[PDB]
Formats: C-alpha cells, sequence, structure tokens
C-alpha cells in the first residue's frame, strides 16, 4: 500500500529537471533538453511568466515575434521531439527571482490601491504584493489565463502533447510569511466578517465562546495588535481558520477557471518553508493549506526542499517534512516540486558532494518523485532578474549547456533509481511508532513565527506556560522527531483531525506532544485509543482546555488523572536517568493512584506515571524535553523500549544513520553519514557482521534479494 | 612590529588547555595534565568557582576537606609538578554552565532585593543576576577575594609557582546582551544621573542636545520602552555610553582589590558574541568594553571563538573578529581566551577535522595564542550543573581522561606551531586597504540586536532610513569584510575614535560604511584624510547628522557635495556593472559639478560620483550593497582596482582562500578550502596542489 506515480500501469519514479526557456538562448534549448534526457530524467519543468508573455496590456507573444525566448510554442514542440514530458507553471505568481515575482510592470503600475495587500494602518505592504481575491487582480489574471490556457490545453498528453502537470500560482501565502505582516485589505476583512457570522449565527453565541460583550456583529473588528486577553486569542484563532478558507477560495477560483479550457492534466501546488537550511517552520506553512487539501483531492502538493548543506545540523528536516506531507496528503505520493540543484544565492554554496547525499537520503526518507531545481542555470534577459543577471549557480548545466560537477551526481542517482524503481517504489519502512500531528498548534502564522515582525502571542499573559510554537518546534520537530531519526527508530506521522481509530491500532506506541489545550474531538479520540488497547505516550501536559481556552477535561477524567502544577528546578529524574534538563520550572505533579511513578522532581514529587487503563497503557510525563543533551536521547530510548520496539540493525557506530526499506522481493539498506569523519563500522540484522567504511557527508546503499 | 607573547625573551605561542579540576575525579588530575602536556601545550586554564570553595557563609575549603575535588591547592601543585603554567579565573561570575553562574546558593538566598538587577518596575530580573555595583555583592565578592587571592598570590611564577595569568569575572555584560534587559537597580540609575550631570553640567545644555523640555535634572528618568522620538534616541545613546563607563568602574574595583595582594601577573578578560556558528554580533559586544580598553592597557581581552563548523557559511567570522580586536587593542597580542574544542551542546557536533582546519585558519588570520575550551570534558559534581551531568562533548579528553578523536588533531597543530612560532609570530599581512570601525553604530545592545526579540530602535520613526545594525551586520560584516576575504584582499580595521591621521596615510584606500549620522570629530578626520592625499570610499550615505541626530554637514560641505534623497528601483548600474541589487529604494542622487558620475538608477539619475578634493580622491556611492550576488564581488573588485591594489598571488581556483604572512626573512602561504570539494589548483606571485574538502595546506618560502 505505498503511494507512487504510475506510468502504463507500472511504478514510475518521476524525475524532472527545471529548465527556464525564458532565461536560455533559444538556439541552445534543444541541447539543454537532450542533456537533461541523457541523465535518465523523464520530465522537464518551467514557469511561464505572465510579465514575459503579456509584454504590454493586451499585447501577447508566445511565438518569439518580439524576442526569440518568448517562443513558448517552440519550447513545447522541442520537449515532445526530445521525448520529455512537461510541467507548466503559468502563475499568476511565479516568484523565481523574476522582477515583480512574475506580474507585469504595466499591471502593478495600473492597479488601484485596493488591489494590494494592506497593513492594519491601510498602507501597502509591498508594491508587488496583490490581495489574492482583489476583483481587479482576478480580472487581469483571468485575461492572462484566457491567452496561456488554450496553449496548455492544446498540448496536453491526452492530445498527444508533452504536458502532463500544471502548477496553480506558486507557494500561496509565501509573501505574507516573508513580508512578516498579514493582509488587512477590505475584501479580506469583509470576507472574515461573513465567515464569523456564518460560524456563530448570533452575537450572543460568539460572546459566550470569546467572553466578549459585543452588542452586534457590527462591533466586531478584525483582530490586530498583541494578544492580551483570552478573547483576543479566540479572535485570532478564528482569523487563522478564516485564512485557510481564504486560500481555499483563491485556489478554487483558479481551478474552476482552468477546468473551463478542457484542461484535464494533474494540477499541483508547492509548499514553502525552508530557510537558512532548515525546515522547522515548514509545518506551519503546510498547515495554511489544510482546507485546500480537504476540498481538492485532485491537487497534488509537493515539497520545496532547500537544505543548502547536508549535515547533522539539518539531517532531520527533510524526513520530518516528508512525513508531515504524508500525514496531510495520505492518498498521493510524497514528491518534491522543487528539489535543490545548485543555489539561488551566490554566497550560499551548494556542493555536488552534499546534494548527492541529500538525493540518496531523500530516497531513504520515502520520496517518490522530484524536480531538480535548478537543473539548468539561466541568464535573465532584458533586466528581468529580481537580484542580479544570473539565475542560479552550481547547477547541472550552466546557461550555455556546459556540464558542471552536479551533472555526474544527478546521473549517478538517476541510474540507481531507474535500475531499482520497480521494487524501491513499493518498499515500506516498518514503523511501530506513530507521532500525532495536532494542526491547531501550527495555526499561528498571524501571531507567532520565526519570520513575523511583531511577537503577538505571549501565553503567560493568558495564564498559560506551554507555547504552541515552542512545543511544535523544540519539543516535536527538533526534539522528538530529530531524536527518533538519530536513534534509528522508524516513525509515521498521523493527522489527528477526523482520524480513524483503526488507522492508529497498527502501531505499538502513539506519541502525543500536548499543550494545555486540545479540542474535545481529539481528547475523546485519545481516550478511546487507550481504553480499546492502545499504548499512549503523552507529554509535557495533560490538556485541560479546548482550542478557545475554555474548560475541557475529557482526557484527564477518562484517564483518572489528578494533578497540580508546581514550580521546581529544570532538572528531573525519569526511569532512573538523573539530571534530565526540562524546558519549564512549572511541572504537572500527579497523584500516585493505581499507577507506577517513574519521574521525580528535585523535591522527589511525582512528575511522571505509567498506568493500565482498560486494555491499554498510558505513560504521562509532566515536563518538557526536546533533544538538547545526551540524557534526552537516553530518555527517548527508554520510552521506546517500554513496548520492546527494536531497531532493524545492530550498528557499531551510534552516529551512523540507516533506513531499511523492504517489500516481498527486495530489501534496501541506506547508510547515511551526516558527520565530517571517515567512519569504519560493522552491522548485522537484529534477527559474520559486515564491515563498511563511509566518507564524510556520504552514503552507502546495499540491495538484498528476498 | 607584531604583538606576541614571550617566554625566555623569545616569541612564545601561548598554547593552553581548559581543564576543570572541580569537574574531574582527583585520582585522574595528574593523568589529564600529563596528556595535556604531551600535546605540546605549555599552559592549563580553569575557573575557581566561588560556590565550590565557600561551601557555607565564611566556611572555605581549598584542600579537599569536604570533597576531594575542592583540593585546589593539590591541583595547583600538580600543574607545577607536570611542567604546565596555570591560568586561574576566580570570578566572581564564571558562567561555565555552573549552577547560579558560580555564585554561592547561600549568598543568593541571603542578599537583600536591592543587591539584584531590577527591571524598570523594580522587580528582580533573575534570581542569580546581581547588580555589579551592589554594595552587598561587592562586600561578599571582597570576602571571597580575601580567601582565594592570597592562594593565587603565593603560587605566581614569581614565587616558582605555575600561575602566569588571571581572568577578572567573566564576559562582563553578557546577561544584559542575552536578555536585552538593562539593570534599573536604583543605585545604577543614580550612577547614570551622575554620568549625565557630569556630561552636560546644566539642564539647559541637555535640553539643547536632546530637544527635551525638562525644568531640572530632577525631571530626567532613565530611558525605557521603544524609541518613538529623536529625544528617546539621544537618551538611549547616552545610556549605552553610561553602561561602558559602568563596566569600567566594576572591572577597576576588582583590579585594585586583586593588586592589593601583590598579584603582579597578567590580568585578562574574555569577549562573547558567537551564536549558531557566526560572529556578526561580536563587534557589538567588543564595543561594550570601549572604556575598559581605553583605561586599562594592562588588561588583555581575548576572544571566545565558537565556530561550531568550518565552511564558507562562517569563514569570514573569525578574521573580522581578530581584525576588530587588533583595532581596539593594538598593544596586545590577539588571542582566544576560549578556543572551541569539542561542543557545549550534544546536538551541535564539533568534528575534529573541522576544528583542525579552524585552528590553522586562525593562524592564517593572525591569532597569537589560544586556550582550547574544552580540552577536557567534565562531570558536574552533585547536580551543580545548570544542564545535565556532563560538561562538553567531543573534547580532546573525556572526563575520565580517555583520548578522543580531537586529541591527535591538537597534537598535530601544536607540533606545527612549536616548529614555526619564532618566525610565524613575527609575520604580518601587507594590507593596502583600511576599513573604518565607527563604534557609535555598535552601541545598541539595549535597543537592537540579534538576541533582542522586540526591536526598540525603528529608524523610520526618526525620519531616517539607514539602520546602524543593518549597516554594521549586512553592509560591513557579512558584505565588505566577507567580500574582501573571499577575493583574497588583505584589510586592516582602524578605530576611528581619537584616530591619528598619520596612521591612515600608510593605506592606499580607506573604506567607510556610513549611516546618515557621524560625529563632528570623525567628519573632520575624514575631511583632513582626503584633503591631505588619501583615497576615500564612502557609502551608502554622506552623513548630515551627529550622534544626537542634530545637523552636522562638515564632510558634505568640505567635499562640495549636494544631493537629494529619492526613491528608485533596488537595482543600479556602477562602473558599467549592470543589475547591482541595493538594499534601499531611497538613494542619494548627487549634483555632478566638478565630479565624474560612476553609478546610475534605472532612470539614469546619478547615485555615485568620483571627485578630486585637495591632493586626494573621493568615491561616494548613494546606495547600499553587501555580498548577496556575484555583481557585489565584481563591484568590490572594481573599487579596490581604482587605486591599483593587487592580490599577492594568482591562484587558478578563485574559491581557494589564501593568506600571505611575511617578515624580512620568512613567508608563509596559508591555503584554506572552505568547500565540500577536493580542489586542485596552481599559484604564482602576482606549482600544482590538491586540498581535501574543509582542509588546508601551508607553504613556506624563504625571501
Ligand atoms: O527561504 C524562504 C523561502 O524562500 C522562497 O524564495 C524567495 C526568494 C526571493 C523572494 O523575494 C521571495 C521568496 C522559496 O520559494 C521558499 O521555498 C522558501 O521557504
Ligand atoms: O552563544 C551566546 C553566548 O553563550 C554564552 O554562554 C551562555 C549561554 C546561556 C546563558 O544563559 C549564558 C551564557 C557564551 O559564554 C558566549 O561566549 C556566547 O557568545
Ligand atoms: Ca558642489
Amino acid at each position: 500500500s505505498e503511494k507512487y506515480f504510475v506510468k502504463n500501469g507500472q511504478p514510475h519514479f518521476l524525475i524532472s529537471g527545471e529548465v527556464h526557456y525564458f532565461r536560455i538562448n533559444p538556439k541552445l534549448w534543444r541541447n539543454h533538453l537532450q542533456l537533461l534526457k541523457q541523465t535518465g530524467a523523464d520530465t522537464v519543468s518551467t514557469y511561464i511568466p505572465w510579465d514575459w508573455h503579456e509584454i504590454e496590456e493586451d499585447d501577447f507573444d508566445f511565438e518569439g515575434k518580439t524576442h526569440p525566448a518568448r517562443n513558448l510554442i517552440r519550447f513545447i514542440k522541442l520537449c515532445k521531439e526530445e521525448n520529455l514530458d512537461l510541467i507548466v507553471k503559468p502563475g499568476p505568481y511565479i516568484l523565481a527571482e523574476y522582477e515583480n515575482q512574475g506580474l507585469p510592470s504595466w499591471l502593478l503600475k495600473k492597479l488601484s490601491k485596493n488591489a494590494f495587500a494592506l497593513d492594519e494602518n491601510g498602507n501597502v505592504i509591498s508594491p508587488d504584493l496583490v490581495s489574492y481575491l482583489s476583483d481587479e487582480f482576478l480580472e487581469y489574471t483571468f485575461k492572462w489565463y484566457d491567452k496561456v490556457m488554450p496553449i496548455i490545453s492544446k498540448h496536453q498528453k491526452e492530445h498527444y502533447g508533452p504536458i502532463t502537470m500544471m502548477q496553480l500560482c506558486n507557494e500561496i501565502g509565501v509573501f505574507q510569511w516573508l513580508s512578516g505582516k498579514s493582509d488587512y485589505n477590505p475584501k479580506v476583512i469583509n470576507l472574515y466578517k461573513e465567515f464569523i457570522i456564518q460560524r456563530y449565527k448570533t452575537i450572543e453565541k460568539l460572546n459566550s465562546v470569546y467572553s466578549t460583550n459585543y452588542n452586534s456583529f457590527d462591533d466586531l473588528k478584525a483582530p490586530s495588535g498583541k494578544i492580551k486577553l483570552r478573547s483576543d486569542y479566540c479572535a485570532y484563532f478564528d482569523f487563522h481558520l478564516f485564512f485557510r478558507e481564504y486560500y481555499n477560495k483563491y485556489i478554487s477560483i483558479l481551478k474552476n477557471k482552468i477546468r473551463s479550457f478542457g484542461i484535464n492534466i494533474k494540477l499541483t501546488h508547492n509548499i514553502p518553508g525552508w530557510i537558512y537550511g532548515n525546515a522547522s517552520e515548514l509545518p506551519m506553512l503546510i498547515s495554511t493549506y489544510s482546507e485546500i487539501m480537504k476540498n481538492h483531492p485532485d491537487i497534488i502538493f509537493g515539497l520545496d526542499h532547500i537544505p543548502e548543506f547536508v549535515s547533522f545540523r539539518n539531517a532531520h528536516s527533510d524526513l520530518a517534512c516528508n512525513k508531515i506531507l504524508e500525514a496531510m496528503q495520505p492518498e498521493a505520493p510524497v514528491w518534491a516540486a522543487e528539489f535543490q540543484a545548485g543555489t539561488r544565492e551566490h554566497h550560499v554554496k551548494a556542493y555536488a558532494k552534499d546534494l548527492e547525499t541529500f538525493y540518496i537520503a531523500s530516497l531513504a526518507h520515502g520520496i517518490k518523485g522530484f524536480n531538480y531545481y535548478m537543473f539548468s542555470q539561466g541568464i535573465n534577459p532584458e533586466g528581468k532578474g529580481f537580484y542580479g543577471k544570473t539565475f542560479y549557480f552550481q547547477t547541472a548545466l550552466d546557461a550555455a549547456s556546459n556540464k558542471l560537477a552536479l551533472y555526474d551526481s544527478i546521473k549517478k542517482v538517476n541510474r540507481f533509481i531507474r535500475k531499482e524503481q520497480k521494487d524501491l517504489l513499493r518498499t515500506n519502512v516498518n514503523s511501530e511508532i506513530c507521532v500525532g500531528f495536532y494542526k491547531p498548534y501550527f495555526f499561528t502564522e498571524l501571531i507567532s513565527s520565526q519570520l513575523l515582525k511583531e511577537k503577538k502571542l505571549n501565553v503567560e499573559e493568558l495564564g498559560l506556560y506551554i507555547d504552541p510554537r515552542f512545543l511544535r518546534e523544540e519539543i516535536l520537530f527538533n526534539g522528538l522527531l530529530r531524536g527518533l531519526q538519530t536513534l534509528n527508530y522508524n516513525y509515521d506521522v498521523v493527522d489527528l483531525e477526523n482520524c480513524d481509530l483503526k488507522s492508529l491500532t497498527a502501531y505499538k506506541q502513539l506519541w502525543i506532544t500536548s499543550a494545555e489545550f486540545m479540542d474535545a474531538e481529539t481528547q475523546n479520540l485519545l481516550s478511546e485509543f487507550v481504553l480499546n488497547g492502545g499504548n499512549l505516550i503523552l507529554y509535557p501536559a495533560v490538556p485541560t482546555l479546548d482550542n478557545y481556552l475554555n474548560r475541557c477535561e475529557i482526557l484527564k477524567n477518562n484517564f483518572g488523572i489528578e494533578f497540580i502544577t508546581k514550580d521546581s528546578s529544570h532538572k528531573v529524574s525519569a526511569f532512573g536517568i538523573e539530571d534530565v534538563f526540562t524546558a519549564f520550572s512549572k511541572k504537572q505533579i500527579y497523584n500516585d493512584t493505581n499507577s507506577k511513578p517513574i519521574a521525580f522532581t528535585q523535591e522527589n514529587e511525582i512528575c511522571g506515571i505509567r498506568k493500565k487503563i482498560g486494555k491499554g497503557e498510558l505513560t504521562i510525563l509532566g515536563f518538557a524535553f526536546g533533544y538538547t543533551s545526551d540524557e534526552h536521547l537516553e530518555l527517548i530510548d527508554k520510552l521506546v523500549k517500554l513496548n520492546k520496539i527494536k531497531r532493524e540493525l545492530f550498528v557499531s557506530d551510534k552516529d551512523i544513520q540507516f533506513v531499511v526499506r523492504e517489500n516481498n522481493k527486495s530489501r534496501y539498506i541506506f547508510f547515511l553519514n551526516y558527520h565530517n569523519e571517515r567512519k569504519t563500522f560493522n552491522y548485522r540484522k537484529s534477527s559474520k557482521s559486515e564491515e563498511i567504511s563511509i566518507a564524510p557527508f556520504s552514503y552507502k546503499v546495499i540491495k538484498e534479494n528476498k
């Protein structure tokens, strides 16, 4: 039951390369495509920039009449002649370091002020940032679609053309996020007001949930400024729910317009979130797509992976991202829409010997397809570069089509993939550990993020102590997920929203990283999980509130837990491990009733217990740890061993990472050395040892038959 | 001309290793010391924690009466028996992940509220954070000194003991930096009031500078909250000046107490500022010691270098720090008081093969001595660790004195240093480029920093557009200095404060990264520099204000410059380089009378000129660039070549870094490969070599 791309009823590993026809001498297009095809790639991918093709208002060139590199039609025909399928991405936004993020200069000069994204003061956030549902923006976007979409429709696979997939716009919300400010455009504020009225029906029902005293819906304003009251937190939480409906409305309007041209190819979107070589904020960005992914089972999201280097400093980012995409999109293959090749930034180097290891690690970490971004360097024509004349460096081909060092790395990886794809695509890893993904902890991009200008959320002003962003970044992403990968314990991630109990019962352990708040549905689901036979690990808090910070003690009551919150030293003992550094002075102190106490404060008060409940097992730790000391890995190891979970291999060097992937025919062992040390080690299957030497920042792959 | 440590009247490379006796089984103290000596190290360094030796109020154990590892006397005796010099660091603060940052629990329980650093509301900032000038704190510090300083005094080299240097406290001001919170203890604020009265004399004089409306000094309150007005900026600027005097007053009280015991050895302090493997904030921390460095020629500041890894991502950090320290401390050797060995953080790996390259790069980059921190891992006694049981990982030795991978790297590097030190220590680089260090741009630790979550400085609210922290981090540290190092052009840094004109005339170019504000003394210095024959490169602004944001147009008027500030596309052309991305829409558009236009907006307005002024040359660019594109390296290269400055070598691979260090007799060529690529190249003076990833090669040439 792996999800993978299919060609002609067989597993197909999607290998694409990004080649920007608009940034390459058209006399050299065929050579770029030939050299991409010779790496074993089956697809080529490109933006079709609106600014490049609508050269003035209502003046379109797709044929090279005004500039040879405007000859889109020729580029499509060459893709077909060179036996490559094509991914097209006509925007309206492309980003792509193209001036004005791809929008025509003539359009941005003509639009009225009310087309732009606006701050709470009514000021333009950025002269190239439109409001997505601006009437004026969508009118011109539709006139662009009227010209580019008939060309895309004509050249679809079903009409014997090369076009197999199309991206809608580009990384929806990426500008809101990087600008560090949210959109208060009056189109947006009016849709928000309709959303609130639809959700609550009467001002009395809203007031009962928020604890506000409004006389009418007319008194309610879009939340702005810092959160000081639980009522401000409630208003912002609904504002987050509203933006997820808003982005779903935007993509819905583009999709409906596209389908009217007879375009039946696969539609895609692309997920932002890596910055400075780590992806700890990507889960927040993927959370902004929650309503798109529920409403559009036919739009496949892929990841935009930008590792920059490949070391222990970022080894956990790509696996945690691939797992979280699978959790939110379990019916489609995990794929990278943009899979780092070379570097966007001259000063931020991308070494072939790093990216080659990233590519192999991505296979170990369950990737099923990717688009090398950028396969071909470009030169910006006509001053169209946002930041300088050259587009990307250290790619597979330079802009002239010369092979660079990365070319042989990509050929090596592609060769292995083509040899193995029939088995490799069908392989699974045996995960006995499931980690819960509780989307509401991620809904903070308006109030708390690595990129937001103003920190609007301070939980201590709300009488709370567990910050949801600290929890999801340090206790979950950089803590538990980093620790399991480092310890070589396989895990899966599951979305807790509308989660079937039967999709949890296959695991030996469910791990829940909990704040003081959790909705009644999720508190009930976890209660039933344990009563019915599940083994639950829960920390750092039993929640006592719902998503609106109103009382909800369902899980606490169903588990027969009594506790008080007390201050103590950061250090606790747990399972006989002394001096376990914890994030908070405040801890939950549990009554010892019908339980085994397994963690103790410096005053020897009980801050963790284990108990049997119905047919299940509960382990609660009333303290927070991520992975900032060796004791944290010893603790994760102790917790995993409570249900006798074993690693697949005994490996003599604990700093070697491995993944075993297998199906009925084939076993693949991936060894990953994320460290600057030549390592010699030995290993054997958990149920005569082989010796292996591995270079710094390198990999080995062993195939076994049966 | 070079500054360096000396032993037996000859150049001595100071090689120290940090070994915490209080964190190591005393049965193994001799084995740690023997293994340290066997790497070629000459010195061992440790804290002497106040909490560890004053076990209860007025109960001192330096002999291991109450715990074997309190036997400081025995550890000192062993250093001498094992032929190691000793650096001691008795605090009172040690940090060192030691509970309460080294202060005794009994002390923190007993101190009155007014001994603590307080927020603006009079609340204790942190239960282990004292006010440095608290009468009660200094009294207890003095009683600690009365017990530990006679021991240190007796064991000086002078008395054929091992002790050669002592550190005073530890990273003074580090807690104000990491929190972004200033101490508003009423004793501190009374000292601030005295500082302001001393500076301005009369309320009329302060009102004229600040544009305030006070009737007397009684109206004046310590600044707090966000800067909304130019008068708030002025008050915060003087609050930064005050803290530099305050730290000088604290270290002076400790120094005078220490000297009273006949302690005549070298006194040290240590400079923080690395975080996550880069050091772009460390110049801000250096700037907090301006008054100490002016008033104490005999206190040697060393750097705390924490690179974490070694690559092109952070290659420029250690050179820029070493150059800025030399600018502010020209009469002492540049040395690392804490020189990364292993890692403080289990999850933040320190590879032997990375740190070996860091140690060699540090030699290329002018370091004259260092203390491997941590040479030996520690185990925290009886939960005295702030964090877990273990102190550091991937060190040279584990806490049990097991050799680890880094041991053989340090022995290798130390063997090279000992072989070359007599000649290597006497070498300098030939810099024809001078880069100005304007300290007031750095005086922001209370209002604008990488660590400060909520920014108190927003220059747009003051009618400005060039933020001094953006300028000093992106345009200077990660832009010009990174670019010059990448291009293999030598530079020196000079402190512009009280700067001698004759020191600037050795250089072919002086580079000044300028905001809209610059004091009259510095505007006059740069005016005289050009009129006398100097070549000045000045960007992104001709300044028109002084440090209090009052009109000052001395440089503008002396150079016959006129400009209007106008908005345009971010991209400009300069010296025929198209598509140069600049930081701001706002640019200076220059009148070009008597000038040559050399940079243009997208609409061809003049945003850069060259000019002859007296006997000298002016290049003014009205736009800001760092290093974020290949065009930025092209522009720096063109600017350097305006005065015919040449690299010392032709090296066939432009991504190889080199440093040529020479004296009259000896030349060293350091080749540094900061890239994950085996590179093969050739070199010649303005021959074919292979260097591993993240590695080095050193060539000697006799002259
Ligand atoms: O690195 C921050 C983000 O950077 C984005 O790139 C940009 C590059 C330039 C720009 O002006 C805005 C965005 C990527 O598309 C996204 O995947 C990534 O998460
Ligand atoms: O990494 C930030 C700083 O961390 C400092 O260590 C500390 C870490 C935490 C803390 O609360 C106090 C000090 C280092 O001594 C200093 O050199 C460094 O620049
Ligand atoms: Ca003039």
